[PDB]
Formats: C-alpha cells, structure tokens, sequence
C-alpha cells in the first residue's frame, strides 16, 4: 500500500488523511510520535528521516512503490491527479490554484499566534481578523456547492480543514455566514468522510504539536 | 495590457516579473511605495485594496482582462498554463509541484531571520545550515539542464530566485555545488533573460522591505 508519514497530530495533514479516505486509497500511515516539555524529542523521526530516500526529507511525505513525495500541497496535488479531482477548465483551475495559496496564509496566521509564548495577550487581536478572513472566503464561494465551481476538488479538502480549524478555535465565527455553514456540513456529508470520521483512524485534535500554547494536548 | 502589482522591492515577485519578460508578454507593473519609518505608510495600496475587485486582494496581484489573480503561485500557474510552460508528463508534473512548495518554504526560512531583531545574533547559526539546503537542490537537479527535466517550466524562475537570493546572502554558498552555478548562468544566459537584466525595469534589490535588518534598501 501507499505510506503516509506524519506526526500523531492534525497539523497541516488532515486534507490528505481525508482526500485518501474519500478515494479508496489502500494506504497505512506512520504517525510519530513528539515527547514532551522541555526537550520535545524528534527521535522517532529523526531517526528515519534520512533513510527514505526523499527529495526533500520532511513530513509529510507519501510514499506510492517508486514514487516518494513530501510538500503537502504536492502529496494534494498527486492524488488529485492520480483520481481526477482537479479542475476541469481554466477558471476552476484558477480558483483551485488562488485557494491552495490563501488556505496556506491563513493556515501560517493561526500558527504565527498558537506558537507566540505571548499568546494570552495578541488574542484578542487575532480575533478581530476572523470577520474579515471569513468574508472573504463566504463571497468567493458564493452560491457554488464547492470551491472550484460545482464539482468537488481537492481545494474543498484544504477549504474544509482551514474553515473547520478556524471554527474550532472561534466556535461563532461562521454565524454571518450561512454558506461556510452549509458548506461543511456538506463536505462531511459526504459517504467517505462520514464512514472516516467514526473510524479509529480519525484524528480530529490536537491541531498543534506540544509546542504550541493552544490545541496541544 | 496585463497590469502587475506589488511593492517597489524584489521580495516574492522576482519569478513573476522574469516571467513575464521570458514570454514577451505586454504588461505594466504598478509598483507601491512604503514610506519611512516609524510608520512606513502603506497607503498608496490601502487606499486601493478593496476597490480592485480582487477575490482574495494582496500583492502580488495580476490583472489580465477579466482575469484577476492574487497569490504569486497561482499567479505563476496561470502565466506557466498561459504560455505552455507546466511539466508535461508526470514525472516533470511531480518535480515541479514539489520544487515550488520547497522553494516556499526556504523563501520563509530566510524571511524569519531577516526580520528578526536579534538577526546579528541569529545569523551564524542560518549559515551553517545553508550547506545542506544547497546540497539537496544541486542532488534534485543532478546533470539535468532543468528543474523539471529537459525543457525550462515555470519552476526555473522560482528555483533562479532562490538560489540568486541565497547567493546575496552568502556569496560561497554555491562553491561546492558546480551544478548550481551552472544553473544560474543557463537561466541567466536566456536571451529575453540578458536583456531584462541590463534594463531600467530591472529590480535585483532591495529585496525586503524598510523593516528588515538585511537587504532593506
Ligand atoms: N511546506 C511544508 C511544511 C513543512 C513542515 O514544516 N513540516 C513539519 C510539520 S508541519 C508543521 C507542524 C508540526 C506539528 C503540528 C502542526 C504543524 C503545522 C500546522 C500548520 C502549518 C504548519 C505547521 C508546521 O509548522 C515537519 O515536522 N517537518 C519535518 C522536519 O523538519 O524534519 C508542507 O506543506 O509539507
Ligand atoms: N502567499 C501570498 C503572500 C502574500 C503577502 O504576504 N503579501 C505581502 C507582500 S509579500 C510580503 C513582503 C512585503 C514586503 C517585502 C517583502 C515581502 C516578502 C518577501 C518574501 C516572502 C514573503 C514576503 C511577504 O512578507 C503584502 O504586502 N500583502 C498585501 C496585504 O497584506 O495587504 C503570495 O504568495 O502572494
């Protein structure tokens, strides 16, 4: 089967967990384990991390008979190719290509503030933002079903990760907006996330390695 | 014409100005300015941000007809689909996908010690560890002429950048590593590419911004 690596955490891996789930991809993951304050042992991973034979060592990576892959988005981009979960005329690949990126801003803004020692007090700051952050992706997404038009893509699941994060960490954010809602209700509808996420398998939190000051245990 | 914005600094935007000089495409740039510390105004874009009729406004931004792009990877997509410059089997699809994410990600690691106030202090340490980026790209490439195999993609612009830009900050850093030079002198040596680099649209720095300790100004 395909291999899966990753830390025993969400992070920035739940579209992939959820992308292989929806495919029927045969796959086993490895999921490493981090130890705790102060020292926060890598070994599990470092002690493998150069005997892949990756590119580019790091986490994740996919590993598919010959073909080794790390870079998140790549991994994404592979299996939507491999399954044909790509967009299908220009304008759905731009809105793929413009969502990939921003869902990666927005995913570095919320760790920027869960890894500041000062966490408590920038809060209050971050929260301020969210509006702005949701509206943007509510009018984008507009009456669509889906982010790249009207079939599913594999943007809906780095769409899904991010809005349902986001709503983790403020649970009244996506109240102004009817859309998001019905979007994620949609998307977890589906049969093979609905199956995946009363798995063993499903790994909801921590969102964050025990570095963090949120979301970490 | 198509019209390009973004700061009167290299920053992120180098791939996409190459770019579009590479393919001969008829383009303005709109280059805002920051003023001077302590505020460095950011005016000349705010005042603008939300009438652009972006979906997602930032800079970089491309306006092409009735397309309107942000986020300089999917900016790069749309010019490399443009003009036939994707990798066009598989393997080269792989290879690209996963050089634009590392790129990324190496871009990041340089602009978190540039803007850190304890930069002096923090910069011994980041030289030590170019060594072995170095060695992972000049391993990827390997005796081919370009990134994604036999033909220049979208990828070399990226790739060029990085590299050029890791170079400024450490001008041995390519002595072990013939392959990279060789790289820089090939992508350096594409006809349009000379010409650009003589001109008076040429930008090569600063490439941060005001706020940074390194290339500021
Ligand atoms: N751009 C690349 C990302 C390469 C990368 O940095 N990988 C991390 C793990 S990913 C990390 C993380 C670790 C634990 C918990 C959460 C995260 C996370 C969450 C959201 C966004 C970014 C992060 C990140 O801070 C890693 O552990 N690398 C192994 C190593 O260096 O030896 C990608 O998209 O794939
Ligand atoms: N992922 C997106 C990135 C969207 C984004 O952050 N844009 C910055 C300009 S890019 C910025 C920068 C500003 C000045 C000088 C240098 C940089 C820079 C350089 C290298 C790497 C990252 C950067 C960044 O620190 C910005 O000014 N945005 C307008 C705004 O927020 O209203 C992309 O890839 O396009």
């Amino acid at each position: 089967p395909m291999i899966l690596g990753y830390w025993n955490v969400r992070g920035l891996v739940h579209p992939i967990r959820l992308l292989l789930e929806y495919t029927d991809s045969s796959y086993e993951e490895k999921r490493y384990a981090m130890g705790d304050a102060p020292d926060y042992d890598r070994s599990q991973w470092l002690n493998e991390k150069f005997k892949l034979g990756l590119d580019f060592p790091n986490l994740p990576y996919l590993i598919d008979g010959s073909r080794k892959i790390t870079q998140s988005n790549a991994i994404m981009r592979y299996l939507a190719r491999k399954h044909h979960l790509c967009g299908e005329t220009e304008e759905e690949r731009i809105r793929a290509d413009i969502v990939e990126n921003q869902v990666m801003d927005n995913r570095m803004q919320l760790i920027m503030l869960c890894y500041n020692p000062d966490f408590e007090k920038q809060k209050p700051e971050f929260l301020k933002t969210i509006p702005e952050k949701m509206k943007l992706y509510s009018e984008f997404l507009g009456k669509r079903p889906w982010f790249a038009g009207d079939k599913v893509t594999y943007v809906d699941f780095l769409a899904y990760d991010i809005l349902d994060q986001y709503h983790i960490f403020e649970p009244k954010c996506l109240d102004a907006f009817p859309n998001l809602k019905d979007f994620l209700a949609r998307f977890e509808g589906l049969k093979k996330i609905s199956a995946y996420m009363k798995s063993s398998r499903y790994l909801s939190t921590p969102i964050f390695s025990k570095l963090a000051q949120w979301s970490n245990k």
